[PDB]
């Protein structure tokens, strides 16, 4: 039963398993006539390139039936892959006059709740992203697209044949989809790295080999659980498309209570493992790594990176004028395990104060650094002057020997201590590459929320604070992004998807 047809010509490996047309009329009030939820391979033929854009273009192969839009004149509006049910839930009973504003409008992929998780939800935890873009096998990928904007306006005739329509003789438009997520990638140079001395470290001189560092891995946090169904545009230079966190700018104490009132974290228990002498994460692969033709299963899912949702806020050239912090901006954590030289502990072959022998340090263990930059093997020593300790020095252990780096997934100005602003927008690749692993980490992760900060445990944080009281913090989420001096050597490339 159909008073007409229309189609939609649609432009940009990507599975597109669902359709979603909206047809509004324009003028004022009205009523929209929607067709949610089609099966593409029903009404489309498989994608096809252009040689001009060189993007693909989806040709219908079966009209749309039109009833109460005949005669109208509409703007059609698009959304393929709406997997999680968000924009017909959004866009459920919206008068034609609300209808574009409510376009860009915001929808929940996680709750506030959901974007906290524990052990017991890796290592496969459910994040915001992931609702709306989901890997199938090695084959493809399946991820929700929106129009920017919609088609150009059209007269919708009454009695144009299903033929006519798919051809495009009348009652066809053209519209633009992009996709909902980003794409965060990490690579390496080399799987392990030698770290050298850059100052005397027990009996370790400056220039000498100090340890390595081996098995590392990675997770990403800190995208947003909530964003615009479309992209919406900002009203300033400094931050071209906003998110529902763009004016979030954290605190040391308002980054704990607010934090996740914007923010997803459930991502940092990916491959996450309860065993702490092994370190937790995916796989990163090298360069070499994606030149495999058939590739296995684990190393599979590690090549093709995580989704996350989009992450702006307003950039500026420095600390106070930029909006970026690392209580609010997007990260990749990078863990990876420090094995120090025996050689390199100042307390080695020597009598702790009540006469007993200072252990020799074990591969694996934990260690411990103290405010001077020295190795110990445990907390007696740190203090204990009669083997290079001191009185009151606190010291950072590193839990059997685990490191942990922060990369910004789109650092700008380049390279070192300038990159203070680091937009995250859907539809982007972010590629971090790893060319060295220079100095000793961090020994633990704040850029979490902790739900009672008074004290150092905190169950949604694979990597809590294990320090005693009043040892200075690796960093803090209301700092800037750009870091004095480099742990990590890196070039970020970011490509249109
Ligand atoms: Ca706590």
């Amino acid at each position: 039963a159909a008073k007409s047809y229309m189609s939609m010509t649609l432009s940009m490996k990507d599975k597109i398993e669902k359709v979603s047309i909206y047809m509004v009329p324009q003028g004022g009030p009205g009523l929209v006539e929607s067709a949610e939820d089609l099966d593409f391979g029903t009404y489309y033929e498989n994608p096809t390139i252009d040689p001009a854009t060189h993007n693909a273009i989806l040709k219908p192969k079966k009209g749309i039936k039109v009833n109460s839009a005949v005669g109208k004149t509409v703007k059609v509006y698009v959304v393929l892959n709406d997997i999680a049910g968000k924009a017909k839930a959004l866009l459920a009973n919206v008068n034609a006059a609300d209808f574009d504003a409510k376009f860009k409008e915001i929808i929940e992929l996680s709750t506030q709740a959901q974007a906290l998780g524990t052990v017991a939800d890796g290592p496969n935890p459910a994040t915001a992203a992931g609702k709306i873009a989901k890997k199938n096998g090695t084959t493809d990928e399946t991820i929700m697209m929106t129009c920017l904007q919609p088609s150009d306006a059209l007269t919708i005739e009454a009695a144009v044949s299903e033929a006519n329509a798919i051809a495009g003789i009348k009652n066809q438009a053209k519209v633009t989809v992009e996709r909902s997520v980003a794409r965060a990638m990490v690579s390496t140079k080399a799987q392990s790295y030698e770290i050298k001395a850059t100052t005397q470290i027990g009996e370790i001189a400056a220039g000498s080999v100090l340890a390595t560092i081996t098995d590392i891995r990675w997770v990403v946090a800190q995208g947003e659980r909530r964003q615009y169904l479309s992209k919406k545009r900002g009203t300033v230079p400094e931050n071209t498309w906003v998110t529902p966190g763009s004016g979030f700018v954290p605190t040391s104490s308002t980054f704990h209570t607010n934090a996740t009132e914007y923010y997803d974290y459930a991502g940092l228990w990916e491959d996450h493992n309860t065993n702490e002498a092994v370190i937790s994460g995916t796989q990163v692969p090298t360069l070499a790594d994606y030149q495999l033709q058939d590739v296995t299963g684990e190393l599979a899912n590690a090549l093709s990176g995580k989704f996350l949702l989009p992450n702006t806020h307003k950039s500026g050239a420095n600390a106070a004028s930029s909006d970026y912090k690392r209580g609010n901006t997007a990260y990749v954590l990078v863990r990876a395990k420090f094995t120090p030289k025996k050689e390199a502990f100042i307390d080695r072959g020597k009598t702790y104060s009540d006469n007993t022998a200072v252990p020799e340090y074990v591969a694996g263990e934990d260690f411990f650094v103290g405010e001077n930059g020295q190795f110990y093997v445990s907390m007696k020593s740190v203090t204990d002057p009669k083997v290079g300790g001191v009185a009151g020095m606190k010291a950072h252990k590193y839990v059997k020997g685990k490191v942990l780096y922060y990369a910004w997934l789109n650092p700008s100005t380049t390279s070192p201590d300038s990159w203070w602003n680091s937009p995250v927008v859907r539809n982007n690749i972010y590629h971090i590459h790893i060319k060295s692993i220079k100095k000793l980490g961090f020994n633990w992760n704040p850029l979490v929320p902790d739900p009672d900060p008074s004290n150092p445990e905190n169950p949604n944080n694979p990597d809590p604070n294990p320090d005693e009281p009043g040892t200075p913090v690796p960093t803090d989420p209301e700092n800037p992004l750009p870091d004095q001096d480099t742990f990590m050597s890196v070039e970020v490339t970011v490509l249109p998807w």
